[PDB]
């Protein structure tokens, strides 16, 4: 676990660093100027105070400044002070300290958010950021519970508020939110969240869910003492540590030793014990590792010819093919009884056969069912057809006929009893499985079966300031400056908050036994929200019925165990939308088309209206 | 040394790869389709030939396709054929092979330039590149000497040309140049240069100097046989190998074994011997390693406050400070004779003292000279002033007065005998050393000395298709689309060709004892060119006189031994300019200013005119 | 005719303006500072000369400064002087005069190009332009014949060159060309061309053909004297005046009265006489008026539904429909003899019937031929179908069946004897007439006729610095910064020079009785050039065979009399290409496609290579 020591007293830098390294800490948060050394910038004689203003950069190597030191703003610096003289000396001192940090090449610098009004602090920080590049982080020190809200009820004529204030208990989140809004969501501004002795109510904690937390500050004072006299944490504090470890935050130990009989390293030893004894990660968490909140363009296997290694990645999912095999096995037994098993040969067409794993799944299914099949393997990608025709000649034989064709253009010699396909995207129909299957429908027998028989997409509103920032950074040269917000992204959503339960969006059935075949759709979804938050977009998932009870799902509540073929999809919004507890999020999604392209259009109509996203597919289309 | 085996016969892929790996090769260039398997795409019955069209992608792992295999275009593919049927089947086959390579995820693919007209080949390749991203390389197989020019004089009625054709001997360079011009200088298109038995004249070879050579092809047939019977190369071929090793090219062995008595690995063993026994690299080549053709923004120490690690990097150059010390030592002996050595105290002002290495150099110089000095250390960067004031208190004492001020604004208590500074850029005056020293001039005694006393910038025309491509790639969002060509770059020039000897551009003297002080300049330079080439820009260097014979230089012919503080500067041009042998390159450079900014403007007026670059400093300025 | 008086002596501004207005002049070119009042900017005591520096702006109204005055640079201003002092005072004086002109809001300002080296003049002008907006014009005063080349042969030891120097006689064009290249083709920089007593050879004159000439300067000294004693011009000077009137240039009279017996207004009276007695303009020149060098996007009637007024504009061309009628009339007589005239009913299908003018032309043709027809009017545009179905009901009756369908999708009840269409663009096949007709071909009888039967596109290399500047200005936000050069433009080419005779590019025939139907094409054109010039692009035209000898043409040498339906097309190049007399321009054009789009690709391969323009249709496509 990555840990740091927070100190406000550094007599000698090399000796302090050395003692802190001996305790097992990876870094030290410390003042870069003496915390009591208030400086005057305007009024004589104090403005002319002889130097040096602080200690020399030569006391540490450049590597040590770059890796072991987190800088700290002096505690007297008050840019939002009501005294003009204090405000102006504070602005000049803030710049001077931030500039010294940049001179040192510090990896991070700590600034407090200890009151509601930090407008001028924000302004001075924004001006500092727009002076060079640096890449250096700014960690905003904000507590879960404000100091005014955790004070002892020991003032006889000014008692503490014994009334529950739902939105008021959430006041420190609003201090952070206003600060980062003023600073225009800078990627360089993150949260150093300070944990208190008494944890606030759940709602107050999970307000921070999709916020960019880079560090968690643990005061030595919040630790309890166990039977042996060592510092430990309450079960609820342990639960919070485990949630923070999932976000890979850096842990900061602040304060003096409150367990005097023990060495100070015991606070860190306990933290390292919790890290070692954390619940282990599943096969999905192990596969998804490195892909957390990493944005990707959804694959378009109809418009583009997929590379060999994309097919190899699809083939690594055994759950998906064992589900397809089980579905084909069940369908073969329902179509051919025991008496006909040796005479009745079922025509099976794999539509979009890729490198052949579905062809092999159909063959294993037929051997399992003890039924006879005749296979056609249809594939438009001529590169995948090389793999197919080599497999056919070497292993499959005459039982499999490889067809190099678009399923919509193919003239079939026979009609199929069963059509098998895997043309599904993360939003089910976003790879144009309805259009492809509609075009192939005519060569399926009247009593013919399509595997999959049905699919349904799902949407859920999400809060994530990190993902909003990631999408924003996708602005490109030579295109609409807001195009990146008008397109979906395949992404393993990590640092986010799901604001309401997923609801069905669009459904498709196969075969499509309707005279007025229209794949266009318009859906209105009403999402009840139970917390105060910010809406940054919509997470999309899907569910499919392969055959009867044999299904595949990426919707979290029904997620197919151990299946990693599809990560969720993200539909962003151009502008974050404030949502109050008790309010309903209303979203409208359209599936649109012409003869050449298919696309999605979307808009929020409640609590406030957004603009219609991706009108006429100006930013994003799916090629037919 | 990175080596590859070129083969046109692969019976079994795994066995061939295995035998090639056993020989010591890092990779294999091979056909991805049988080289004799001509395919028909339009006319029946041959267009309907049963598959597979080639061997399966499943024969190797994805890692092996990505790292060990370079693909090859089939030899019958002739997109520039005069037969329409051949041209159309060739276009379809070229796309099919390039698409199979992309499907395989091949790191590189070989295409020949074996004739003058490759227009349609260029067109088909450009369309392939604009279909996805891939990042994959295209190696254009081009010989130093065309096959028509190396044929035996054995045709009685068609003799070989026994007449010297200067431009005609350079014909293969023009085949490459036209191809890459048509393809619009794609970063994905590089040269695989084929070496022949008889090397062409020097001029023909060095035509390739600043060209993007990624591979060098050595036919087994060019090797001579030594006393023991092993394959070796002529001394001239060895010279060329050593020049190619300096460019870090990949070496390709092509052809059959012509030294039958020996194992085939002997060709590679010899190559590995030459690599091991190459001339060693100097202290500059060792420092510059990793910075070859890497573009950087020139530092602006007047406008910006330099970071601690930039000062540390400056301090790593001992040659520069020992030169300054020697100059100060010589000047102190000329100003104070032996009789006055104990009474006469020389006032020395270090103007732009940074972290203090010049202050220490002045102190060492005074101890060496056995003369008395009084020091003032002037520095505008308040972060560097922290370092200075700590050094002053701990080591220097009262002998050094640290001054936190801009030298142009500073009111001096005394007048200086000597002013010492190091305000020089790679183009000498580009950090605004003239403006700074002009502003400080008034506090220098009438008989006062400035160290440096003088500096001169130099320019030389250069050819480099790699650097032109690197500059081009610096296009940014939210600025003029051609701004990147209108600014200088500090760069360790590597893959380039200097077209004419450097000539002086601008000169400055200190002190400036002229009533009409004007730092603006206008220079016309005439560069005689002795080879056929392409002008992509101008390399800039400088020379300075510290004191008398004590100098500093980055001009290559006078370069200060072991001094790495300054890399050359590059002034690009928006459009490459063709230059014929015997022609003069004429360039015009202006140094311009206003009260707030200084800048350069430049234009080529001969053999053809360019546009005036950076007019009014619209793309690049140096802040005052 | 718009005329101005050039003077270098203005004692009183109001009196001079008044006398000049009385003579009939529209404007006055005059010094804005006394032409002899040389100013010093650096050296005392002359730099401190008491003001005013010139006469007051208050002497004229703002409207008079904006409309009646063209400013003049002082004759002593020599920015390219070899004397540094002269050069620096000249730079400061040039800026001061240009700045006073901008202060006055002058519509134009005259600067001379009276020598080869104007590099510094260019630099000072470019810096002036990049200081604000102004929109104000800069007229570069350049003679047809250099003053060194028209001097009297009266120096006994320095005789005039009596040797013909083809390129040397063209030296003033190179002075202009280098100046405007340095200034980066500014839209604010134009030519004021000074005509001399002896006109140079034709080649020297027409070098200026596609150059931005805004004014023509006539010295009073070039005028001859007629019988009555009035100033007149030679027949050759009259020919040049008429060519300049076609470009709508402003005429400037310079010099003193050389016809003393006559009033000075006689020079202007003669000029006004020539303007009045100019050859009159044709019906095409009358229609095209206002469209000269105005760039337009070529219409795409397949991809877009044309507006009612676009159809109205097509219908204004009677020549086009009378040609179609004559072709149909001739074809009906060849298919049905006199004996069958009352029994044989010919099936005629108008494919892309628009608002119906071809339907009416077919009906008039059948009445003329005295033959029976059955009509089908096929139209995909449903808005045009409203017009059609109303015409059918009110006038046509049962004889015409209106079909609302794409001709490629339409299932015909009968087969056609004749298919009639007008799907041609300015480059013939650029509206996708081959694809449309190929799709409709199946419902034409075996002996069936297509009207048009054939079409051929033509290309010709052109020089036009104005059109290059117009194309350049089409850069748009949110797209490739060079996209505007990679697309054709429909344009009535005016201020240009055709460099070689038009040659055939692509040909199409209907019906397409070929098994291997491919509408893709690749053409190589070799253009012999007989003058020194700059290549800025290619003009495109077409020719079509409606039936037998009944044709339509926009190729200039065969242009259909009085037909204005199509203006030429312009294919630009990204970079201007220098071409020497005797050199060949080689161009390569490709017609490319996929299932959804058609496009052109083009490149110059000689005398130098260009990049391949519009690869993969990245900048321009024609929707299918
Ligand atoms: N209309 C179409 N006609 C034929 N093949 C198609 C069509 N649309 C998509 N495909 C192919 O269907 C495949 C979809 C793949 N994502 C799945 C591959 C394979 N069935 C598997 O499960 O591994 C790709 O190989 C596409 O090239
Ligand atoms: N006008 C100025 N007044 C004072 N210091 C300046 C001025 N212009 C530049 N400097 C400083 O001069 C230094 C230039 C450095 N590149 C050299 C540092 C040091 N003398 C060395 O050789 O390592 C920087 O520390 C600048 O901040
Ligand atoms: N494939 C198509 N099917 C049907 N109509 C088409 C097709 N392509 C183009 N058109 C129509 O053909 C017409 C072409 C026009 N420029 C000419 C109109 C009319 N024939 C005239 O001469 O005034 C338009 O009305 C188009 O909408």
């Amino acid at each position: 676990v990555s840990s740091g020591r927070d100190l406000n007293c550094v007599p000698e830098i090399a000796d302090t660093l050395g003692a802190v390294a001996k305790q097992g800490f990876d870094f030290l948060c410390m003042p870069v100027f003496h915390p009591r050394f208030k400086r005057e910038f305007i009024q004589e004689p104090a403005k002319n105070r002889p130097g040096p203003q602080t200690r020399s950069d030569l006391l540490l190597s450049g590597r040590d400044w770059n890796t072991l030191i987190v800088g700290k703003l002096s505690p007297w610096i008050r840019p939002d002070s009501k005294v003009e003289k204090i405000r102006r000396n504070s602005e000049a001192a803030m710049l001077q300290e931030l500039n010294f940090g940049a001179y040192l090449g510090l990896p991070a610098f700590l600034l407090p958010l200890n009151q509601e009004d930090n407008t001028n602090l924000a302004r001075v920080l924004t001006n500092h950021i727009h002076t060079g590049h640096h890449s250096s982080m700014f960690w905003m020190r904000v507590p879960l519970v404000a100091p005014e809200d955790l004070r002892d009820d020991i003032i006889e004529n000014a008692p503490t508020t014994h009334t529950e204030e739902y939105s008021g208990e959430e006041k420190t989140w609003m201090w952070w939110h206003n600060f980062r809004t003023l600073c225009d969501y800078s990627k360089r501004i993150a949260v150093a969240l300070e944990i208190g002795a008494d944890l606030p109510s759940n709602h107050v904690i999970d307000r921070w869910l999709g916020e960019p937390i880079k560090a968690a500050i643990l005061p030595t004072s919040i630790f309890l003492t166990n039977k042996k006299g060592f510092p430990v944490l309450s079960k609820m504090h342990q639960r919070l540590i485990f949630r923070l470890l999932k976000l890979e935050v850096q842990f900061i130990i602040t304060g003096t030793n409150h367990h005097s009989e023990k060495e100070f390293c015991s606070y860190l030893q306990y933290l390292e014990y919790l890290s070692q004894n954390r619940p282990p990660p599943n096969a999905y968490e192990l596969f998804a590792k490195g892909y957390e909140d990493y944005l990707q363009s959804p694959l378009q296997p109809l418009m583009d010819n997929l590379e060999s290694q994309t097919y190899e990645v699809f083939e690594k999912d055994p759950i998906k093919y064992s589900q397809y095999q089980q579905a084909i096995y069940k369908c073969l037994l329902d179509r051919v009884p025991e008496e006909e098993k040796d005479t009745n040969v079922q025509v099976l067409m794999v539509l979009g056969a890729g490198r052949g794993p579905l062809v092999n799944a159909s063959l294993r299914a037929a051997k399992q069912a003890d039924r006879r099949i005749k296979l056609y393997a249809v594939e438009k990608n001529p590169n995948a057809v090389v793999t197919l025709e080599n497999w056919q000649f070497e292993e499959w034989g005459s039982q499999v006929t490889v067809v190099s064709s678009d399923m919509r253009e193919w003239v079939a010699p026979e009609k199929a009893d069963i059509i098998v396909s895997e043309l599904l995207g993360s939003f089910a129909d976003n790879e144009l499985s309805p259009e492809c299957l509609d075009g192939a429908q005519h060569f399926l027998k009247d009593d013919g079966v399509s595997i999959p028989g049905e699919y349904t997409s799902f949407l859920a509103p999400i809060s994530s300031s990190k993902l909003y920032n990631e999408v924003r950074a996708c602005r490109e040269k030579d295109r609409d400056p807001e195009a990146q917000f008008e397109m979906p992204y395949v992404v393993r959503l990590h640092n986010f908050h799901q604001l309401s339960a997923p609801q069905p969006c669009f459904t498709f059935s196969h075969p499509n036994r309707d005279p007025m075949i229209d794949n266009n759709r318009y859906c209105t979804l009403e999402f009840p929200v139970e917390v105060n938050t910010v809406l940054h977009g919509f997470a999309g998932y899907f569910e499919t019925v392969l055959y009867q009870d044999i299904t595949l799902s990426i919707r979290p509540e029904t997620h197919s165990p151990g299946m990693f073929s599809w990560f969720p999809i993200l539909f962003p919004i151009k502008q974050p939308i404030t949502v109050r507890e008790g309010q309903t999020i209303c979203v409208r999604f359209w599936r649109c088309s012409n003869s050449k392209k298919v696309w999605y259009e979307w808009a929020v109509t409640a609590p406030v209206c957004s603009a219609i996203h991706n009108p006429t597919g100006r930013s994003y289309t799916i090629g037919l």
